[PDB]
């Protein structure tokens, strides 16, 4: 009788693909990017019509591996991905990969050979389980329709939890078409603070309340709770502490605040990196010490470890996966768990300050000194690419509608973070752990799908667009009215200025063929317009902002532009290159003669 | 003083990059497929307008890979592949994955983050040798410059040898900046039978000599030497047998040779199928008994096993690889090693034949009575695609040139298959084993650039065209003048076909939109021809083929053909669907009017 | 546990750390996690199986530990062996699962078997193997392991009948004419009802009793 209440007899009678379906409901999936195949036609049949949830069809499934990266970024919920076996499977690494680099929380569900058949180097057999292993949190292979609703479930447990990642779900095609005939257990068909760790808030509640020179470095893990941006502006104004970001902390905190230092690290604003390397207090926020934001490591924050050894400071380090405390720099508190939640618990003990005159007088002068300057426009010249960004990012925020960025990989990628303003969560899309090319175009569609009356811009390489443009055909089938921008600087302008940099004007294989990109988007049935000068700067991106279907804008700009600043490897974080006018000259004559004229 | 004999100092001073270079031009390779990046940057430094071989740049590294595979095929060479760290490495995982269940070799050569950041989640780290250790023969991370040259061999080496097939060097950037100081062992500086298997080939011939009704199933192995298709009819001629051959094998023998049975398996001939089925002594030479060709494997070779039992025929395998001798099907006398060395030996042994009337007499009424039938075409109707293959066939033949295919996946791959007329070897480039869409532009443009003079033609379905086609521009950069005939079906012709076979006309997700194909081929800056009627196929593929430059075809085809014959999963070889014009017609009625119309 | 006895049984590791050990429950956690039909494909097979075993001139079943794997499992076994009146052969590991008092008893096959059971296993037309899984301990040379039962296969009249609860155990050395999988004790008790009884077997058990005979240890 208690044995009735414990067992559940609702999923006999179904298919495998059957009970798929109805887990994504109970799970409330309400998307599902995917593509056909036959070891997955089980499932597909299942969810044929299917009025539960939008299915979204791309081109290629590396585009529905990025477009459930987007929709997961922009939504907070996990992107569902639905494969084929074998090439359909293999199809999705990178964006596996991606999303394990990035915190994404990514449910691939892959259709495999029947069980009769693993291991015998099956037709369209891939062995994903053994390829994903290292690019997800966890995998695993369905071997009777019994434990499906167990392995869905715990699938969106690891996906979600913890730090976000992809795990993978491998269907072999007997176990979906198979029917369920045997009860199974009711509870898999259904999806305080330790003292340890009280204690340990407490501990660094009192640092800080001796800290002379604080600063907040915040990451993408205050924006995975709805309250984090909130909390974290209470902190700040609270204790009266400067606010930096990382790439992907960008939209946790208001950069028009006065207390915004902008982004950190490599590309940064060397204001943020002068202050962290400068500050006796940092207070590490859902961030994890990556190699683009620290520097020389050996180097990074000196008068913090210094603070940390006099017992007057050190790093506060708020952290939910213990794998990435005192992985890169030791914490001096470590703040174990979600750190929304502990920042509710710390802010209170924290003691209100009203000012810091000398902390903050260093502070605005830095921010002063250090601007994201660039060499503006001259007559006749192309449009600089720094340029271009201001004038997309001032006349987004005219709109009633949520702003959200996606962007390719490279120097675009790097002007994007810099020259918009950012002031609202979850706004930028951007592939930083792993950094993949082609990630852009899917990853907004992706994003326009979790939020369709968001405006999506896509800011592009052009090396970066050719790497996935089949997809905007998929933006137009998915009806999502996306807005991509290529920077067409007819180069792989990252590399270049490395080689530039480091390799004497010699630029090897970086200059790839574009196609025409108007006639491109006419093939594609997408609106196209091109800016090939300075005059048409405003209109042309008035057009594609006013635009109310898919569009792609292609500029002419710059090229040969380096992004600074600039930390180069081996330097401390306040060992910067900053933008110069009479450097940038004689680096352009310095090119030109390196290349008899040709660049 | 024999040690100096034996140490190489010719190296020192050179970085990492430039032994690289050496190597590429000890093992005489003259093309490389590749892309750029921040970890593989000394490497391209090295090659910065190298002479020594073409670099051939692609959008994506799917792309890189697929071509290095086409590459590869076509020429007997290994394929090439030099890609950055992170997401340059897991784009080329299905290539990889591909490479390996066709038996291609593949020398991949991944940028890696330096040493001393591995295992730290570096920027762009994937942990490529953990994710590609299941799709690749071997693989290994180079730890120091003094050890490249030889991790360079080895990967060479256990590529073309054995199975041959992918292999992967991952390549530290410190590895490749660094600079070699001391000397090396020499050897590293450059790239009879037993009488277990002489006795087994004696034993084997004495088998044949025995045979009533014998059968030549060819496969892969036998291209993997020059003289394979030679001895290949030299003993079909000698013993007086008929020969079939898998779709990797097509090319292997004369298809317009009275003695041959055309393709075998599932989409291949009745006549080839029931011959197998039927045959007394099978003789396998280098081809691996995939389920695909065997049917129903229980079922399957019911004639050879009761010869075998009786002492009086089998199964006699040629095969290189000890891992596929007796995996699917038990040999009654297996042969190991090189299929066309050990056939030099085999063939001697066995008895001159002059006729075998009863057993060609049934050969030849199967062949009459089991053509490829399909329905022609009606007045108004759309092209067929068995008429557009066929015609294209019949056109190539016709220009005094090698003539290479490509495909994609789906059922233009298996009309392809079948429709053409095949009588040379490394002339079928198709996606077999793991079957991956959008091989067959990469592929193309690869082996384009192994046969500079052939005429080379992919086969391609609008699905399959859609996953890739930004390599279009790939082609035309590298001045391969590849010819693309797309089947536009608008629809995943080969999942529809089983949609309406096995889940009732219930077509989940398989209607791909398509971008317009005349103005893509335009934005490409390739020529495009579209044939949309019966009156322009001829007239349309003779401009097709005449062209000079790379070519774009768009064929419209008639929709929901099915690809027949069909041995269906779970029956026997010889228990096939035939095409009947009757059933047809109701099959279209009964879509019609499940459909309401729609199909 | 569960892993550990279901399938095939086999070891299982649970890691345990050390503050996972120390540290204390502090929340409630799914009630189902504190408690510890045949196929119609299968069916199928045991029909044909039992059809086939009925054709049989020269049976021998070859038994081995997985018939010890339930409690019922040596009865069944004796229930078929009477029955269809069938010589028994074991594994080592299948020692004890018939009792080799019995005329019926061919004692241990293989390597160090008896004399007299590698050579009916030899000449058997259908040999029934009962949770074993022909080790090469026990086949000796694979592609001359009976050869009299694969000839009956090609020729419709016998082959081996493979009653085995693990699909990797299933036609991973040789060949089974008839797979019959899951539970062999289980399928047992449907395959039996299906399969004819016979009273004697003069000319098989002629050369059984005088191989006995012949090859004493
Ligand atoms: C060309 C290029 C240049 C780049 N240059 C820069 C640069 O100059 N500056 C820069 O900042 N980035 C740069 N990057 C991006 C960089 O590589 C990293 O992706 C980025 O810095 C990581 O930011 P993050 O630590 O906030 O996010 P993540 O990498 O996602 O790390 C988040 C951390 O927070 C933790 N976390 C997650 N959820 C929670 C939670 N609920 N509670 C507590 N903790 C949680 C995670 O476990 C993790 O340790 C660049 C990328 C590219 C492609
Ligand atoms: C949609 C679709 C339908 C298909 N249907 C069919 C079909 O109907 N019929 C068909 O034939 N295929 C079909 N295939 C292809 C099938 O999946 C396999 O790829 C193909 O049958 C393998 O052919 P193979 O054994 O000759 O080549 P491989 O898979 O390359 O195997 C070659 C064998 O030869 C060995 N070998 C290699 N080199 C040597 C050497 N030097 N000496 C000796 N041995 C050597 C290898 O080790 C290996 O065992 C289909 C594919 C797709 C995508
Ligand atoms: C020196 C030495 C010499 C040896 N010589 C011999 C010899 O001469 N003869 C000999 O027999 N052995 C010999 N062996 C032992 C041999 O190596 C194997 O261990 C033994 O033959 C395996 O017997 P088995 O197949 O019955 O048991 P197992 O290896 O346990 O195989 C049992 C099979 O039954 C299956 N099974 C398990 N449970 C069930 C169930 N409930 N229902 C259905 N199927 C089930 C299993 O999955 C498995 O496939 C020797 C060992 C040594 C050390
Ligand atoms: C592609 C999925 O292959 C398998 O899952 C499979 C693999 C090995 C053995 C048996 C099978 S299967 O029989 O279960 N299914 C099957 O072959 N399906 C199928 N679907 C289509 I669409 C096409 C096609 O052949 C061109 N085959
Ligand atoms: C991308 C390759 O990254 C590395 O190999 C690396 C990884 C971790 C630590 C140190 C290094 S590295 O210092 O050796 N090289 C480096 O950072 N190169 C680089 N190249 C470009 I082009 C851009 C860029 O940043 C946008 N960085
Ligand atoms: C090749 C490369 N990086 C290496 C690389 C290679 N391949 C992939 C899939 N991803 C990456 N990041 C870059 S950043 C060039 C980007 O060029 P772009 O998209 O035209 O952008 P931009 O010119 O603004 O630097
Ligand atoms: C989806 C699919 N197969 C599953 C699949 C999915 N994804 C990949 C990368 N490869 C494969 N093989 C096929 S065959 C449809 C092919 O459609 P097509 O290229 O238009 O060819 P055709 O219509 O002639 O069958
Ligand atoms: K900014
Ligand atoms: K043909
Ligand atoms: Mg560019
Ligand atoms: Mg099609």
């Amino acid at each position: 009788k208690k044995k009735e209440q414990l067992m559940d007899d609702s999923f006999i009678g179904l298919t495998g693909g059957e009970i798929f379906h109805e887990m994504m409901l109970r799970h409330k999936v309400d998307t599902v990017f995917g593509y056909a195949g036959g070891a997955i036609l089980p499932v597909f049949d299942a969810i044929y019509n299917s009025d539960k949830f939008k299915f979204v069809l791309p081109r290629h499934e590396q585009g529905a591996g990025h477009m459930a990266e987007g929709y997961a970024r922009a939504s907070g919920k996990p992107g569902v991905v639905l494969v084929t076996s074998g090439p359909g499977a293999t199809n999705v690494i990178t964006p596996m990969a991606d999303a394990l680099m990035d915190g994404v929380p990514l449910v691939v569900f892959s259709g495999q050979v029947p069980t009769t058949a693993i291991g015998t180097d099956a037709f369209q057999e891939a062995d994903i389980v053994g390829i994903s292993r290292s690019c997800t949190k966890w995998n695993v292979m369905v071997k009777n329709v019994a434990e499906l609703p167990r392995r869905i479930n715990e699938a969106f447990e690891i996906a979600t939890t913890g730090r976000p990642g992809p795990v993978l779900v491998d269907l072999p095609k007997d176990v979906t078409a198979s029917i369920l005939r045997e009860s199974i257990p009711i509870n898999t068909t259904l999806p305080a603070v330790s003292e340890f760790t009280s204690e340990a808030i407490k501990r660094a509640a009192n640092i800080l309340n001796k800290a002379k020179k604080p600063i907040i470095y915040a990451g993408a893990g205050i924006l995975n709770n709805e309250q984090g941006p909130k909390l974290l502006k209470e902190l700040a104004d609270k204790a009266n502490i400067p606010v930096t970001t990382t790439l992907q902390g960008l939209g946790a905190f208001d950069q028009r605040d006065p207390k915004s230092l902008d982004m950190l690290g490599m590309h940064g604003s060397a204001a943020a990196n002068t202050a962290i390397q400068n500050a006796d207090c940092i207070i590490a926020l859902g961030a994890r010490f990556d190699d683009r934001v620290t520097g020389n490591i050996s180097k990074f924050a000196p008068e913090a470890k210094l603070a940390a050894s006099e017992g007057r400071g050190g790093i506060l380090h708020f952290e939910i996966s213990p794998k990435n405390i005192n992985k890169v720099v030791e914490a001096t508190e470590a703040i174990e768990g979600d750190v929304t939640a502990n920042l509710q618990s710390f802010i209170p003990l924290v003691d209100s300050i009203e000012n810091r005159p000398e902390w903050f007088n260093k502070i605005n002068e830095w921010k002063k000194k250090y601007p994201y300057s660039y060499q503006l426009e001259t007559p006749g010249s192309l449009i600089k690419p720094q340029t271009l960004i201001k004038e997309i990012s001032d006349q987004a925020q005219t709109y009633n509608k949520e702003v959200i960025v996606t962007t390719g990989v490279g120097q675009h990628q790097m002007w994007a973070a810099q020259h918009f303003t950012w002031t609202q969560p979850r706004t930028m899309i951007t592939s930083g752990g792993l950094g993949t090319m082609g990630y852009g175009l899917p990853a907004a569609i992706g994003a326009q799908v979790a939020k369709p009356d968001a405006i999506v811009i896509d800011i592009d390489g052009d090396a970066s667009f050719n790497m996935t443009l089949t997809e905007l055909s998929s933006a137009v089938q998915a009806g999502a009215p996306i807005k991509v921008c290529v920077l067409n600087n007819e180069e792989q302008g990252m590399v270049t200025q490395w080689q530039s940099l480091f390799y004497e004007h010699r630029y090897s294989h970086t200059h790839q063929s574009n196609p025409d990109f108007m006639k491109l988007a006419e093939s594609m049935n997408v609106k196209g317009i091109r800016i090939t000068n300075q005059q048409e700067l405003k209109s042309g991106v008035k057009e594609f902002l006013d635009a109310t279907e898919p569009v792609l804008l292609e500029v002419i700009v710059e090229k040969k532009v380096p992004v600074l600043p600039m930390v180069p490897a081996g330097k401390a974080l306040d060992d910067f290159i900053l933008w110069d006018a009479e450097v940038e000259k004689q680096q352009n004559d310095l090119r030109k003669e390196r290349t008899g004229g040709k660049y």
